[PDB]
Order: C-alpha cells, then sequence, then structure tokens
C-alpha cells in the first residue's frame, strides 16, 4: 500500500491552561493571587487515504458548535470557544480533497469529547471506532440529560439519529489492524474514560503515534510528563503516555499530540499536501 | 463510658486554593486570566486516651519546619507556609493534656505528607501505623534524594535515625481493630500512595470518620465530589470518598474532614475539654 495522509485544520479553540498543563503556575506566599492564561491551541484531523478504503482520525467540531443557536451550552461556549472559518469546517476541508463522507470507510473515534467527535454524524456510511467505555460514558451522559460539559448532548442526539454503525473496542482488546500499515492502539481510561490512538506505518515518512488527548502537548509530554487538568483516570494517564514513549522508541516512530500549537505549525496540512 | 478524644490545634497553612479544589476558578472567554487565592486551613491531630492505650491520629508539622534555618525547603516554605505559636507544636498540646510522647502506644499516619508525619519522629515508644505503599513512596522520595515536595526529607531522615517500630497496612489488608471501638479503615490510594483513616465509636458521641486529606473540606465532600488539585489516583480518590459516605451513613458516623476551616471552629479543643 502507498497512502496518503492529510492533516487537516479544523480551526483554534482557547481555555484556561490549568485545563492543559494541571497546577501550571501555583500560587506562592509572595504571589497569593497567581494568575491563569487562556491559551489558544489548534483542533485538527487526520484522513488517511489508504487503497483498503479511507480511515478518518477524529472530527473536529461541529460547525453548528457555536452561537446563540449553537449546539453547545454557553459555559462550555465561555471557557472552550472554538473558532473557524467555513474553511476550517471537516465537510469543507475533506471536500477540497476531492473526499466525500460517504467515501469513508472507517472513522477512528479518540473520544468523544466536543473538539473530536464532533462530526461523527456525517459518516453514516463509516463504521465507527470507538472505546466501549467512552460510548458507554457518553451515552449516560445522554441518557441522564446533561446539557453542560464536553460532552454536547446535542451531538450525540444527532448520533442516534443518524443510525451510525458503531464498533467498539473492548476494555481489554488488542491493537485492531484496520489496514496494512494502520493499527487502532486501545489506550483505555486516562484523560477521558476511553482513549483510542493509531500507529501509521508510512513507507516514505515511516512510523507516525496519533496520541490525541493521551498527550496534548510537548510540555505534555516532557519528560517529565506534566498531567493534564481535565483528567478521569490520573494512573491510567500516566500509564497511557510512558507506554507511548516505549511505542515510539521501539518502532522510531514520531508522536503527534492532541492540541500542540508549536508542532502543528510544522505539519504539512491538506492545503500543502500530505505524507506518503 | 471511658475514652476521651482530644482535638489538638496545631498551627495554619496556607496554599493555593487549586492545590485544594481543583479548578475552582477557571478561566472564561470574559475572564480570562482569572486568578487564584491563598486560603487558610487547619492543621490538627486527634488523640484518643483510650483504656487499651493512647492512640494519636496524625502529628502535624515539625516546629523545625519553617525558617532560614528550616528542614523545609524554601520552595516548599513559600508554596505551603505553616504558622503556628509554641503553644501549638504537638508536643506542648500533648504535655498541657499531661501526656508524654513516651505514653502514646499506636500512632495513625494517615499519610505522609509535611503536615502529618512532621511529628513521627518524637514517638520512638509507639508502633507506626501507615499505609505500605505511602511507606514505599516516602522511602523512595528520601532515598533519591527529594529536596522539594509534600514529603521532606529532613522529616524522614529523622523517623530513620530515631529507628522508629514501624507496622505498615498492607495494600490488601482488612481493616485493623486497634482497640474496643477504634477501627483503623484502609482507604489505599487517592489523595497520596496509601491513606489510612480512622472509625471511633465513643460512648456518648457515637460514631466519628477520620478522614484526613482522603477529604479536604466539606466542599470537597459535595456531593458532588470536588477532587483536589494535589491528588495521585483520581479513580481511587472517588472511590474513598464514596466509600466514606456509605461507612458514615451505615454506622450513623461523622466525618471529621482533612483541613475544613469552618469545621475545626466548631470542634471542642483540647484546650476547652474532649469527646466521651
Ligand atoms: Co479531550
Ligand atoms: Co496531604
Ligand atoms: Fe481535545
Ligand atoms: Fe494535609
Amino acid at each position: 500500500a502507498r497512502p496518503k495522509l492529510y492533516v487537516m485544520d479544523n480551526g483554534r479553540m482557547r481555555m484556561d491552561k490549568n485545563w492543559m498543563i494541571a497546577m501550571h503556575n501555583p500560587a506562592t506566599i509572595h504571589n497569593p493571587n497567581a494568575q491563569t492564561e487562556f491559551v489558544e491551541f489548534p483542533i485538527y484531523t487526520v484522513l488517511i487515504d489508504h487503497p483498503e478504503g479511507k480511515i478518518l482520525f477524529d472530527t473536529s467540531c461541529n460547525p453548528n458548535s457555536m452561537g446563540p443557536q449553537g449546539r453547545w451550552a454557553e459555559s462550555t461556549q465561555q471557557m472552550f470557544p472554538w473558532t473557524a472559518t467555513e474553511e476550517c469546517y471537516l465537510h469543507n476541508r475533506l471536500e477540497q480533497l476531492k473526499v466525500r463522507p460517504e467515501d469513508i470507510r472507517y472513522v477512528v473515534a479518540s473520544h468523544l469529547h466536543l473538539d473530536h467527535a464532533g462530526c461523527l454524524e456525517m459518516f453514516t456510511n463509516a463504521t465507527i471506532i470507538v472505546h466501549e467505555d467512552e460510548f458507554n460514558g457518553a451515552l449516560q451522559c445522554y441518557a441522564r440529560n446533561q446539557k453542560e460539559g464536553a460532552y454536547i448532548w446535542a451531538d450525540i442526539d444527532a448520533w442516534i439519529k443518524n443510525n451510525l454503525q458503531w464498533r467498539t473496542v473492548k476494555r481489554h482488546e488488542d491493537n485492531i489492524l484496520l489496514a496494512e500499515g494502520v493499527k487502532v492502539l486501545n489506550f483505555g481510561s486516562g484523560h477521558a474514560w476511553g482513549m483510542l490512538g493509531l500507529h501509521v506505518e508510512l513507507p516514505e515518512t515511516g512510523g507516525i503515534i496519533l496520541a490525541s488527548d493521551a498527550i496534548y502537548t510537548a510540555e505534555s509530554y516532557g519528560p517529565p510528563i506534566k498531567p493534564p487538568g481535565i483528567i478521569y483516570d490520573s494512573l491510567g494517564y500516566m500509564n497511557t503516555v510512558e507506554r507511548i514513549r516505549r511505542i515510539a522508541q521501539e518502532t522510531k516512530s514520531q508522536v503527534w499530540f492532541g492540541h500542540d500549537a508549536e508542532q502543528f505549525k510544522k505539519f504539512r496540512k491538506s492545503t500543502e499536501g500530505y505524507y506518503e
């Protein structure tokens, strides 16, 4: 197989840096009212144009997330504001590559947060691969009518209404070989209830690990590891980062972080090319 | 009737409220540079004067902790400053009750943080009860010559030099009946590597659970639970709080938090009386 892998720019988000890096700047006796910062970071998705079938990793935010008529709760909009030009919308990014949603064979949902699962509803022809624990957690949010937080009720509503084709990765399930040189990594609980990653082996570029929010940024990764404020299972989170580091070493893979502004700037984006 | 329980005031500590309540005041699009605050909370210990032998729960901070010639690293002193008059030192609080360190049969170390294990070195005739995972973690800090953080190298140094008599609670060990109506609760990992609590059954007052830093304050307790910034095992922490809530219900026990300023105010202090 000679795939082409694309990085698609799906806009920017801002939030308290403490969400990204827990206790990044603790107050001290002579600085008792230490103030935080509102950091900007990229939202992106990855398309693997593979001869066996197109694979999409993450889906960014829904185009109708923000605004007075937005799907996101106002509180969510104020804490995690998403800014994106029309060109940044996933459907537009795919269109400019002459890729229709119906062309996508597999969508790998790293997790079901607002900035990763926003456009799942587009892909009614794909198998949606998601960690069973993440799926269960999101569905409970829905059933419990939770309208605030990182799991968007209106998004989940749409997934169900659109009759998406789910394939859950079981808690103790081994890696899934999706296609030649493409493996779904079962990271389990950490940042969220159930994290999935991808290992891609490209002929030219070599190994890539898509970590998503298992590792927010290079600052997260270190060493030393600097865990997030947004966290479910702290032990699991630490285990996963260390696991990724080992895999990266042993397979000579690059690690692509969830939301690293510096790393993202270096990427060849879908408007400039791809990785072979 | 028989046992007398004393609450001993061991001064005050201040720190970033984010340590106490994680993400208490998140930055937003209209408050992007949200500040924290430096909150004050009590450091206290509990003496159970029991017919079978005196039991001490926690030991506060070492008198030699603060100052330019103090045991605590300057970074620690400025992040977690401890203020206490001489009358607040544990040795003095015990003296004012006509209790000598050598009279203490059991010391229960809830964990080995600087504000709980500070005076362990006093009790050379007691059995020191501590969670094995907490003990191991602290000893690693010592062996690794870690001078920063919540584990005080100089304190640990003193414990070893003073040849304390350790009794570790094993990871999967059942609760320990220390004396009639006094049980050591094995909370395991959460806030720290290994947390111990105490359930005390007093003839008159009834059930008391000493939660220590398993539950910082009533705000922590909720519901809903609001976890701390100082945390090791998030899942374990949550499990422990909910366990305490069940035990409290089933045994009709009060829950005494680790560092709740309002609750501590209400307590009958050792200088005014005791519980029976
Ligand atoms: Co996330
Ligand atoms: Co503590
Ligand atoms: Fe994210
Ligand atoms: Fe404490």
